[PDB]
């Protein structure tokens, strides 16, 4: 590990998002910011809200600059509207630099902030193409790289605990690491395999094959990326295109058929519980996603365990049972490799070389019989045809 | 002799299938159903789908009965997942009867429904042996015959237009006729010749000889029926076993050599166009399929024209050119006499006498020089050897 100052600088969990501490303004105002590779706007609460115990106060910052322009950003989930401006920003547990970046001061929001999440803003790490209102609003990471000598690359190690974390616990627990400008070798085991970033807007990738316990889902690979596949820390679940979701669920059900679970479970709505320590991990299948490699006709795969796709939750009776929710759901906007998937790996967003790396995470949850994996190479043809075109 | 209430009750085209109107439930829910002699399950969309503008709503039918069982049916083309049940079914332009039949309520599907086809379900008319999940699930036609006095027989007259039919046109045009329980003499000319239904699962038949412009393809006749030969309205093209397909294409290319076409054409993937009205039908050969007759050592033949095996399609430029696709393709599951072949004839599915009849269709496309034909008899020996085991 060569970036000890940034190791363990994240907190949170898959269900409420992982955040990093930042400061904005002069004097610096400390705020917790959700790490989101699924959007491109840096925005912070700038007015009172029931779920916020603090927010950005522009009138108290001598370096605040008003851009005299409003902005409205609706996400799948919720939305917010705010006022654009710029100010000096820093990351206490990050590179030792300060940069002037665009900041959307959130004045109104609907279903955006999460009660008890402990974060007050969002850091969109994706590209300018999807920044609102348009690509002229330079994203934070672009500002960071342009104004400093920090390498154009960041890596994320999201650490799920493997069990429920109450309010106090989630506040004291280390949730992972965000290495700004590099790769810390202590955060993973095995080798790093890279898949190309198909296009620079979302961190889009191309999945070329899918297996459930080694069994090929056998769908036209184009289906896996319809209408796109992205790596998104700003989303809890692994979301899959309708048809892929239906096929996957059918296969996962078949593999775990020794136990019958209610429809609400597979819909990702209701939890299932087992007596403390008896979760039958072994009856659930591993899931392998093959991704396009950097070399022609070459692919590699990442394999996740049920310890990744079954999200730990507290029982409604807060009993001593171990409960979870099925963390895979359908999408109508392409595949979304959310936080529960990222929790099994150390993910390297290599913007400089337009590629994303994957390696088994040193903090992924597993059992004595199975482990997550990143293996290769495999001979795969016509992978370009797996990519979708509107 | 004539069934005016059923004449012209079909709509559609070879490329998207021919369908008949049906009603399910109480009160009646009208749906357009694909006529398919190549499968044995009656199934209808029962949940929203981008290609459907209507579907079966079980909660609105007082006569709906839940069988509490799912059913999964994968076809060559696509597939659907459904829930089994029964309900009262009728055919507005068919026999004046109501039947309680098995219905698979399609809840999920992959490449099954066709955008713009106008049908929302499928009517598998083949036998129980190939019904899913197993042969205990009585096919619609079996229920029909068992619950009513309708004769155990139906006949199909699929009418290809000979040219492309746009969206509005195909919706207003008469696609043909499905006569349930009888034979309408106005739908064909000449005599009806019958070939035996080898076995009751698919409507399986035995081809004993193949000719391209009179020239014998000269293959072991067992190759023509490997691993089976069926009459399937649920498939567009004439599909032939790999080895037969390769020999047939070579012969058809040789016969039409005065003009060269790209490989994509012979692969049935790309169209070929000619200035309006100039399609060189005459350079293309007729295709004759000899079928086993009902009399020992006797056979008859049905002759198809390029007007049948070249499927009319609209040019990408919507120009005034007359374009087509080669409607003959390779198969790995035996010969499939699809819609384009059926369009040249009136086909009688005589279940009661376990045989299929063919007669020149009153609506087949042709030109002033050639016509489709059904002629016989011919002396053919060891025809049983042509069947695959
Ligand atoms: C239920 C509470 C939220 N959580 C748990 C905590 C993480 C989810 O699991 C969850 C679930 C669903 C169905 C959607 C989202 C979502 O929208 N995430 C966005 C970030 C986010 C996090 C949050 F905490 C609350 C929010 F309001 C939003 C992410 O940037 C998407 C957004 N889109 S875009 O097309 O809208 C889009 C928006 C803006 C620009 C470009 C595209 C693309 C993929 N990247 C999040
Ligand atoms: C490209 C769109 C479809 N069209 C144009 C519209 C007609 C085709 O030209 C076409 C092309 C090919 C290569 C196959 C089929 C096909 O599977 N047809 C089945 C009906 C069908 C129609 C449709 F509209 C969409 C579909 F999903 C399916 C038919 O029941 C077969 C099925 N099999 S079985 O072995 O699977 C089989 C299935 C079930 C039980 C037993 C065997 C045997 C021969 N009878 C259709």
């Amino acid at each position: 590990g060569s970036f000890v100052e940034m190791v363990d600088n994240l907190r949170g969990k898959s269900g409420q998002g992982y955040y990093v501490e930042m400061t904005v303004g002069s004097p610096p105002q400390t705020l917790n910011i959700l790490v989101d590779t699924g959007s491109s706007n840096f925005a912070v609460g700038a007015a009172p809200h029931p779920f916020l115990h603090r927010y950005y106060q522009r009138q108290l910052s001598s370096t605040y600059r008003d851009l005299r322009k409003g902005v409205y950003v609706p996400y799948t989930q919720g939305k917010w509207e705010g006022e654009l401006g710029t100010d000096l920003v820093s990351i206490p547990h990050g590179p030792n630099v300060t940069v002037r970046a665009n900041i959307a001061a959130i004045t109104e929001s609907d279903k955006f902030f999460i009660n008890g999440s402990n974060w007050e803003g969002i850091l969109g790490l994706a590209y300018a193409e999807i920044a609102r209102p348009d690509d002229s609003l330079e994203p934070f990471f672009d500002s960071l790289v342009k104004q400093t000598h920090v390498p154009n690359l960041f890596s994320l190690q999201l650490c799920g605990a493997g069990f429920p974390l109450n309010q106090s616990e989630v506040l004291a627990s280390v949730g992972g690491s965000m290495i700004i400008g590099g790769i810390d070798h202590s955060l993973y085991t095995g080798s790093l395999w890279y898949t190309p970033i198909r296009r620079e807007w979302y961190y889009e990738v191309i999945i070329v094959r899918v297996e459930i316990n080694g069994q090929d889902l056998k769908m036209d690979c184009k289906e896996y990326n319809y209408d796109k596949s992205i790596v998104d820390s700003g989303t809890t679940n692994l979301r899959l295109p309708k048809k892929v979701f239906e096929a996957a669920v059918k296969s996962i059900k078949a593999a775990s058929s020794t136990e019958k679970f209610p429809d609400g479970f597979w819909l990702g709505e209701q939890l299932v519980c087992w007596q403390a320590g008896t979760t039958p991990w072994n009856i659930f299948p591993v899931i392998s996603l093959y991704l396009m490699g950097e070399v022609t006709n070459q692919s590699f795969r990442i394999t996740i365990l049920p310890q990744q796709y079954l999200r730990p939750v507290e029982d409604v009776a807060t009993s001593q049972d171990d409960c979870y929710k099925f963390a895979i759901s359908q999408s109508s906007t392409g595949t979304v490799m959310g936080a529960v998937i990222m929790e099994g790996f150390y993910v390297v967003f290599d913007r400089a070389r337009k590629r994303i790396g994957f390696a088994v995470s040193a903090c992924h949850v597993h059992d004595e019989f199975r482990t997550a994996a990143v293996e290769g190479p495999f001979v795969t043809l016509d992978m370009e045809d797996c990519g979708y075109n509107i």
